[PDB]
RNA sequence: GCGGAUUUAGCUCAGUUGGGAGAGCGCCAGACUGAAGAUCUGGAGGUCCUGUGUUCGAUCCACAGAAUUCGCACCA
C-alpha cells in the first residue's frame, strides 16, 4: 500500500510528542468523524488525506530527524517539529529543523498540546507559540502546521498545509520483493541485540533485517515480526506479510548499537531494493567546493632552446617540433606549491549540512581561496593529521575527538587536532584561511612602517626631486608596496613608490634600520617634516 | 654639497710651467682566433671638465662660473 507521507513527532520527550501518542490512540478515531486510517504498531498512524484528522509516527524517544531516513532524503517527508504549547523550544525540536531543511526534507512545526494554546488553532492560527521554535514558510523549509496532542482536534489543520509541504518529498510503498524501511527508534545496547521499532516505507519484510549501528553494520536475523497492518498482506500467515507503509517491530537478536538515525530493512532481493537500501543511509549531508592556488613556468624550455653548439643542433629541430605541436620540444621540470587546506570532521547531521552549506558558496579565489578539501561526518582519523602537515593545514574537528591511534600519527605529522573549539562550527575558521589580507593588496594598513628622516628636493651633493631618505624600522619602504606617510596621523600624501633616486646610496630595498633616498611616489607634493610612512599592500 | 682633485677623444687619460691632442678599449678590418671580432699598430671617437685667471704657445696646469664621489658639511 503506497505510503501517505508520514510524520513523526519529533521534539524532546513529553513536550508533546509523548503525550501526543498515548492519547492519540483513543482520540482520533472519534475526533474525525471520517476514516482513511492506516494504523500500525509504532505509534497511531492515519493517512494524510483524509478530511479530517491526520497524525503519523511517535519515536518515543526524542529525536527522529535522521532516525526517519529514506530514498530521497527523510521518510518523515514533513517532520513534526514538536515544541510544548506550555513550554517553548527544547533541544531535540531545534535539531529536527536543522537536519529536514538543509537536508531538503519539509518541515511542519507542530507544537503539540495544541489545543491548550491559541484555543484549539488551526495550521495558520498557533503562530504566535509555534514561532517560539523557528517557522519559516512551506518548500523544505518548515511552515507553522498544527496537530494537537490532547484532542483529535487541529490535526484536520495538520492534513491542509501538511500536504503542501509534503509535495516536495515522499519516497512511497510498495508489498512485493524484499522490504525497505528506517527505524522509527532503535534502542542501542552494546552486547545486546534489542528490538528495533520502523517505520517499513517499501516492500515486503517476512522476518530478517538490516541495520547500521554505533558498533558496526550487521544483517541481522529476525526472531519475529510483529507488526501493525495497514492492512494488505503479502503472507496472510502468521507473523509474516509486512507491506510497505507499515510499521514494524523487528525483533531479532542479531541486532547491535542499532542508533535512533539506522534505517531497518531487509534485502531477499536486489532487483528493486537494493536501489533502495544504498539510499536510505542518507538525509546528512550536502557539498563543499574550494580551489588551491599553484605554480608553471614557460622558461624552463624555452631559455634550454638556445644556442650552445649542440643545442643549436637540437634548436633547429625544437623549432621544427614546436611547429607541430608547441608540447613537443618541451622540457621543462617545475614544481611544488602549498597554501593550507584543511580537513573538516563534524557529528551532528544540520550542523555538517550547516557547514557545508556556508562552505560550498566560498570557491571563489580573491586572491586565495582556502577552505576544508575533505569533510566527513565521522571521527578525526589517520588521514586528517596527514592532511594538516602536507597543506600547512590544520584538522578542524566539530566536536568528535580524536580516538587513540590517529593522536599518535598526529604526533609523528608533527600537527594537532583542533575540535571542540566553541563555536563548534568550521566555517568561521575555514572563512579566515581564506580571506583575512589575502585580498588586501591596495588596502592601507601598517606593515612597512619607517619615520622620514629628510627630503633632498635640496642639494645633498646632488639636487633632485624630493627624494626622501626614511630609516626603515618596520617592514620594508621599497618601491613594491605603496605608501601614506603620515606626519602624526594626518596623510602628507597617500599613493604609490616608484622611485629609488638618491644620491647618498640606492638601494631595491630600504629595510631593518638602513636609510636610503627614494621619492614618495615620483617627486613628493609636500616634502620635509613627517614621521611615520606606512607602507601599505 | 664644498673639496682633496683627475681636469682634457664617448668617457678616461696624456699632450703639461707654455709651442702636435700620445695612443687605445665603446667605431674599426687585418691581426688575433679554432673561425669570429677587439686586439698590438694606427685611424674612426680630439667637447681641451666647464670655460678661463692666463695665452707669441693657455690645448694643458689654471680660471670665469658651476657640478661631484665621500672623509669632511651632510654624515644627526
Amino acid at each position: 500500500i503506497p505510503r501517505s507521507p508520514v510524520v513523526t513527532i519529533m521534539g524532546h520527550v513529553d513536550h508533546g510528542k509523548t503525550t501526543l501518542l498515548d492519547k492519540l490512540r483513543k482520540t482520533q478515531v472519534a475526533a474525525m468523524e471520517a476514516g482513511g486510517i492506516t494504523q500500525h504498531i509504532g505509534a497511531f498512524l492515519v493517512s494524510l488525506p483524509s478530511g479530517e484528522k491526520i497524525t503519523f509516527l511517535d519515536t518515543p524517544g526524542h529525536a527522529a530527524f535522521s532516525a526517519m531516513r529514506a530514498r530521497g532524503t527523510q521518510v518523515t517527508d514533513i517532520v513534526i517539529l514538536v515544541v510544548a504549547a506550555d513550554d517553548g523550544v527544547m533541544k531535540q525540536t531545534v535539531e529536527s529543523i536543522q537536519h529536514a531543511k538543509d537536508a531538503h526534507v519539509p518541515i511542519v512545526l507542530a507544537i503539540n498540546k495544541c489545543d491548550k494554546a491559541e484555543a484549539d488553532p488551526e495550521k495558520v492560527k498557533k503562530e504566535l507559540l509555534a514561532y517560539d521554535v523557528v517557522c519559516e514558510d512551506y518548500g523544505g523549509d518548515v511552515q507553522a502546521v498544527h496537530v494537537s496532542a490532547l484532542t483529535g482536534e487541529n490535526m484536520m489543520a495538520l492534513a491542509e498545509a501538511t500536504i503542501a509541504l509534503a509535495e516536495m518529498l515522499e519516497l512511497k510503498a510498495d508489498p512485493t520483493g524484499a522490504v525497505e524501511g528506517t527505524v522509527i527508534e532503535s534502542f542501542t545496547d552494546k552486547g545486546r541485540g534489542p528490538v528495533t521499532t520502523a517505520i517499513i516505507q517499501r516492500g515486503t519484510l517476512r522476518k530478517g533485517s538490516i541495520l547500521v549501528a554505533g558498533k558496526s553494520w550487521a544483517k541481522v536475523r529476525l526472531m519475529f515480526d510483529e507488526n501493525g497492518r495497514a492492512v494488505n498482506e503479502a503472507y496472510p500467515s502468521m507473523p509474516v506479510g509486512i507491506i510497505g507503509w507499515r510499521d514494524l517491530p523487528s525483533a531479532g537478536d542479531e541486532i547491535l548499537e542499532v542508533e535512533s538515525e539506522p534505517r531497518a530493512r531487509e534485502v531477499v532481493d536486489w532487483r528493486k531494493y537494493e536501489q533502495e537500501q544504498e539510499k536510505n543511509k542518507e538525509d546528512l549531508k550536502l557539498i563543499e567546493e574550494k580551489r588551491k592556488e599553484h605554480q608553471e613556468a614557460h622558461r624552463k624550455d624555452r631559455e634550454k632552446y638556445g644556442t650552445v653548439h649542440w643545442k643549436e643542433r637540437s634548436y633547429i629541430k625544437y623549432r621544427e617540433k614546436r611547429q607541430q605541436q608547441p608540447l613537443k620540444p618541451k622540457e621543462k621540470l617545475e614544481r611544488d606549491s602549498n597554501v593550507l587546506p584543511v580537513i573538516v570532521k563534524g557529528d551532528v547531521d544540520g550542523s555538517v549540512e550547516a557547514i557545508l552549506n556556508v562552505m560550498d558558496t566560498y570557491d571563489a579565489s580573491h586572491e586565495c581561496e582556502l577552505d576544508l578539501v575533505h569533510f566527513g561526518v565521522g571521527d578525526i582519523s589517520e588521514n586528517d593529521v596527514n592532511l594538516a602537515e602536507t597543506f600547512h593545514g590544520v584538522i578542524y574537528g566539530f566536536n568528535v575527538n580524536a580516538g587513540n591511534v590517529i593522536q599518535q600519527l598526529a604526533a609523528k605529522k608533527g600537527v594537532k587536532i583542533k575540535l571542540h573549539k566553541i563555536i563548534y562550527r568550521l566555517i568561521e575558521d575555514l572563512q579566515e584561511e581564506l580571506s583575512s589580507r589575502l585580498p588586501c593588496i591596495v588596502e592601507e594598513h601598517p606593515i612597512g612602517e619607517a619615520s622620514i628622516l629628510a627630503t633632498f628636493s635640496i642639494t645633498e651633493g646632488k639636487k633632485k626631486v624630493p627624494v626622501a631618505g626614511c630609516r626603515v624600522q618596520k617592514g620594508q619602504i621599497e618601491k613594491q608596496k605603496k605608501f601614506k606617510l603620515i606626519r602624526n596621523g594626518h596623510v602628507i600624501w597617500k599613493g604609490s613608490l616608484i622611485s629609488l633616486k638618491h644620491h647618498k646610496d640606492d638601494t631595491s630595498v630600504v629595510k631593518t634600520g638602513m636609510d636610503c633616498g627614494l621619492s614618495l611616489d615620483e617627486e613628493k607634493i609636500e616634502f620635509k617634516v613627517g614621521d611615520a610612512i606606512i607602507c601599505y599592500e
